[PDB]
């Protein structure tokens, strides 16, 4: 029996007997990320080239505005801005998001996968909103997942129930059910990682990748894959299995992804489909950040891949 | 001015005086590529989940690329990705041009939803026997033209013609492709090497040698990015638009390398020579190859001039 | 601030304090529109001539399948169906819709405007859900509306509110609330009725529509307006005031429109937007059925208009 | 086997062995019409109400006549939205003179009614510089005419030489797909259009046929009535069903209402090349030699048989 997302989160809500914001948080998402796939596919190009005579810009200002109006949140976190958004009094509800409103956008002239991240805090403490709210660990997501504009537009959820994933039908503009209670091979044949930083790898680093090459139980190689944008990268690694990695370097010595809105819901997506995802020292989810923008370092997937990788890393101190 | 592809092609098909037959085709193969382009963004999906109480995709676009050129009377023989043997059109609806094409290349991985592609060669039948496989066992100098359909974030036709290589963006809301790059060509060296790592330990000695100069550079520049999308459409595209090189080499195991020469090699050769770019077996020029089999694999490394030819020297040095 | 169809009935339910299986049911029942409509505008018909090598029952059971499995309903009642279909007891809501699912398709071959009129009940009785249940008089209307398949695709909701209207954006696939509590005109200059069938009028039709042309005073006479289609007709008389008639005679004492599923829906549209709607002998939403598919004359429009006309018709009464 | 418009023009266009420019103009008015299509439909409407925090006939007349200048075919643009020719310019003179309804009824497009696009295309016939007077030939003269109805689905309807085909556009893929071949209208129909609102106007001929659609002489079954308001959706109903469409003199428009040059001449055409009639009265429409672009004529047309009626209480009234 067919199932759209707004249908299936509405179920779900009513059955916890919430008051529904989590809900209207969730649907005017929904509505943002249709908006924006709507203008990644490049629908009305043809005016901007003259038939009658940004593009991180308009998704950042899809999502600001959608989730201001929807009545369900009070600080608002963005890739885009130096800041947080303080909702204005006459709208704010008590949900926190930080997003990443086109990930991986820096490469679009290539027509690269890109992607939408967002995890969903509740604000915790009586005291007038302010962007110490964001500052929470992963623990303590109530939801979070992914917008992928790739091939298709799939919306990948997880919350604690589990993880749903829900294909965008543009003839009808429904996000339908299409991966339901989704758990991530328990190992897999593919690792990711920008390979060109060889010389700037930490030592574990280094002999893990060894092994995936040279395997010292007789087993086959490894594939290797890496497109350059986190959210596919994720993705593949969510369906197909194995581990994706962006370690310290030195341009990077606390990585390069950002740990509020690129680490904690794809760690957060990762643990709840029965998969890790560690800085290497500790669970993502277990940073106390300091520092809306702040970096990480991650490595996640199947949970046979990061734990021997952790075994490495161990080795090493 | 604004120009779409079916525009931009009658008007240089009227210049030149020709009989139309190419622009015929052109334009049926832009039709076949809108319908690709609708399924592989799962339009309609929602019938397949039950909203109202189906072949997968590399089939689909198979039939879809086939009925739309031998419809097109232009075509007389087809080669496709997905077929034993060439195809050869019914007498009545025969035309001049012979055309081989991947109809949906990456569809193996399109359940993560990775980028996939259409590639297509198109060449003039050139002896005057009846028509069969033997007309598409021309070498890739031969090509009239080629390109691909890219289905990323957005889809994208690139066609690449003796005149140089121009870029049409496929707008959804009016099923027009926009030209958006007019006579492109690619950066003289690039930062980025792109190449299936995972099978080092099967690497010939000179893909070793240049990998390593890679990412240990000896003149003390900085190392070169890496990227890999799995797809060939994907990181040839970001090969064409970023500069820089691609490789699936030949090794041990794969003596001839694994991609195929007839609809994935000779095309994308051909729009990286007209971009100003290169495409090597690492013995010679991809579209010199003579083939003698429609379904035969060819090494290929492609991209930047400098990065190609930097390649070709430590092949070169490995004797 | 934009709103759509369901951010906005969300947050009604939400100061309503309800179940939210009324905000379940118009969710889906919005879902089998966006896809009627994708049919409507011949989406994919390329594949229907051969690219790679009817509609009246794909919209019934569109709107079928999604209420069925809403879990807001157990019984149904569409104009193509010869009995109430019994939603099954595992799926049962609480209320009952009844439905024209595709009404106007009969001339949808010249591309004729279309549409989709429903009507919402409350079960009454705890009774096993049967027939009986969608036996209630219009006045006992939850909520009523029609989608007009257009020049665009507009969906139309009345609720003890009032009435508002959504525009259909296919870009994304969102109802936008562009007109809010609509009333229509005092006084309309349209008058809509199929004058084919002169011969065959009641004597009273006869003698206002010759008023409309000739009028006994010095005004302008009204114009002239017939689509054929009772969505197109309806909505141009709520947009533009004025009068619409199906109306009894001899040889149709009951008229010929149904009144489940089309007259008592735009009989509760017209009196939400301040309308009028009569059968020339009682309001169209007084009227008690007894037969499911049974016939009523109606009346409706501008409540000037429908009051001058029930003037004349008591004139030959 | 499949057909899409652009192939079947170009198909005919190789068999005639012309130069491609009429192809070329055909092409340029689809890509506009699919356009016109996507934003009658409102595709993107949610922009304009704040989803991020023109008016339609003035859009439609640009993408018409952006897209026909470009188009390397044209010289003269008559459109119903610019009180005088335009005279494209001199670096992108083709032979084809256009004219055009960009979007035909959208006076009541507040209420959804059937819009649709008209449009008549004509050789240039002078060798003088390029002026509004090219523009005023008969419809006799023209090489293709046709519309585009925004209704339930968008159809492109294309009347040449040849006669009438009707194209169904794929929103999914933006192609016209040919769905019906060589068209002919019925013989006779049983369906009258127009205003009655204009009854205390009728000259007596257009009154007496109207009392005989409703009170058949013969006994037989009336005529149905319709009228949309939209004259492209009562046209084409009345290509695809039969019968009879008017829209006569009244006081308001002792000359008529609708226009000759692109409302009265390109539905003339249309039904002609499939087998129906279109007068004003005193004469056909398409021999009407206009002398304004702009200028109003009335029409009366549809099938053989009803028109031919028609025109006999025409003449009983002399
Ligand atoms: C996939 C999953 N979703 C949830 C979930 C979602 C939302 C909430 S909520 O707090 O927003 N409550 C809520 O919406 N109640 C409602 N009343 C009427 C309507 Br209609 S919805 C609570 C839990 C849990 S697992
Ligand atoms: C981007 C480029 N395209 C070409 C090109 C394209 C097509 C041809 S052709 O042989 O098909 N001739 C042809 O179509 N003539 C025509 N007659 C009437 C119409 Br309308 S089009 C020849 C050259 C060269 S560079
Ligand atoms: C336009 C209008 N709509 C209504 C209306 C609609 C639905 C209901 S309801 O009974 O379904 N309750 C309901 O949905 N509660 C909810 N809780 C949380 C969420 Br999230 S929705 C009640 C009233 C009145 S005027
Ligand atoms: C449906 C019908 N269409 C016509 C028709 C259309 C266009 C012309 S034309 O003068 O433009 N010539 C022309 O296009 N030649 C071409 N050669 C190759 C290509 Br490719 S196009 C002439 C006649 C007649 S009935």
């Amino acid at each position: 029996d067919v199932n759209t997302l707004t249908r299936f989160v509405m179920e779900e809500g009513r059955k916890a007997r919430g008051t529904g914001e989590l809900t209207q948080l969730l649907n005017s998402l929904c509505t943002a990320v249709k908006a924006i796939s709507s203008a990644v596919r490049k629908a009305g190009i043809a005016h901007l080239y003259g038939i009658a005579g940004k593009l991180d810009v308009l998704s950042n200002d899809l999502v600001m505005n959608m989730l201001k109006s929807s009545f369900a949140t009070c600080v608002l976190v963005s890739e885009e801005d130096k800041h947080a958004i303080i909702v204005e009094p006459e709208k704010r509800g008590k949900y926190v998001v930080c997003f990443d409103p086109l990930d991986g956008s820096s490469n679009i002239d290539c027509l690269v996968s890109v992607g939408t991240i967002f995890g969903i805090y509740r604000k915790k403490s009586t005291d007038e909103p302010s962007e110490k709210d964001a500052l929470q660990p992963g623990r303590n997501l109530v939801a979070a997942g992914y917008a992928l504009y790739g091939s298709a537009t799939m919306l990948v959820l997880a919350m604690d129930c589990g993880v749903n994933c829900f294909m965008l039908d543009p003839a009808i503009g429904e996000f339908i059910l299409v991966d339901k209670d989704v758990k991530i091979k328990k190992k897999g044949k593919i690792y990711s990682l920008n390979e060109g930083y060889a010389k700037d790898f930490d030592p574990a680093v280094t002999e893990y990748i060894q092994r995936k090459k040279f395997p010292p139980d007789n087993s086959a190689p490894y594939g290797a894959r890496y497109v350059g944008s986190m959210v596919a990268d994720v993705h593949r690694t969510l369906v197909y299995g194995g581990i994706f990695l962006y370690p310290a370097n030195k341009k990077s010595p606390n990585g390069k992804l950002r740990l509020l809105y690129e680490c904690n819901p794809m760690a957060y997506v990762m643990e709840k489909a029965g998969g890790m995802a560690t800085t290497g020292k500790e669970a993502v989810l277990d940073v106390i950040p300091t520092d809306i923008h702040q970096r990480a370092p991650v490595i996640l997937g199947s949970p046979d891949d990061v734990l021997e990788f952790l075994k490495v890393y161990e080795k090493h101190s």
